[PDB]
């Protein structure tokens, strides 16, 4: 009886530190995206966008250095969702 949820967020800095990639999965039913972020682990949530209708999203305004933590929810028919799951901000994966 809930509406489906965003899940599966991944948010990664750019090498430099500069913005946090945001990446997740389509939330069936969904019209738009709502993009909310903390600097403590679980919460509270401030929204930093919304109307975002894409399954992506570049939040420019980190600080360099710091730690973040980001969820993501759907409005669906006008309805929002739950947020999904947690995603701690990291830097990519060094490769090789």
């Amino acid at each position: 009886s809930a509406p489906a949820f965003p899940t599966g967020l991944s948010a990664v800095l750019d090498s430099s530190g500069n913005t946090a990639n945001l990446t997740w999965n389509a939330a069936p039913g969904a019209n738009s995206y709502n993009v909310k972020r903390s600097t403590k682990s679980g919460g509270p949530y401030t929204t930093i966008a919304t109307n975002i209708t894409s399954t992506n999203y570049t939040d420019t305004g980190v600080a360099t250095g710091t730690k973040y933590y980001y969820v993501v929810s759907a409005v669906s028919n006008g309805v929002e969702t739950l947020n999904s799951a947690e995603a701690i901000l990291q830097y990519p994966k060094l490769e090789h």
